[PDB]
């Protein structure tokens, strides 16, 4: 599944039009992008978690930054 | 951020009513929950990619799988 067929599927359940589905879609994105920039935790219950955990400086090689998704319980189950 | 407050911000960056706003957020997990269920791929160009990996059987241990994401280029950019 990729954005595009994302989209289709968001408007067709919601009832939202295409291009309502897109400004909606893309907003939860840059959203959550903007939540994890300012260091915020992005907690969505059923779905997961999402956080930024910083690499700690080592070897002449310095500290980074990493973003990172954590799997809720709803979701695990549905997996599996 | 929890739910509510990604709903808040999509309304109000997209255009859309807040009840609006919430059918498609949830249509968004509920799709990704979906795709994984059926174990596709949710690709999404810049934010990163959603897959289900097997844990394999070991130690009278049975296999089990398990939800993963990958982030992509543009979101590990924004973090650093």
């Amino acid at each position: 599944m990729n954005k595009t067929e994302l989209i289709n599927a968001v408007a067709e359940t919601s009832g939202l039009s295409k291009k309502d589905a897109t400004k909606a879609v893309d907003a939860v994105f840059d959203s959550i992008t903007e939540a994890l920039r300012k260091g915020d935790k992005v907690q969505l219950i059923g779905f997961g978690n999402f956080e930024v955990r910083e690499r700690a400086a080592r070897m002449e090689i310095p500290a980074s930054k990493v973003p990172a998704f954590k799997p809720g319980k709803a979701l695990k189950d549905a997996v599996k």
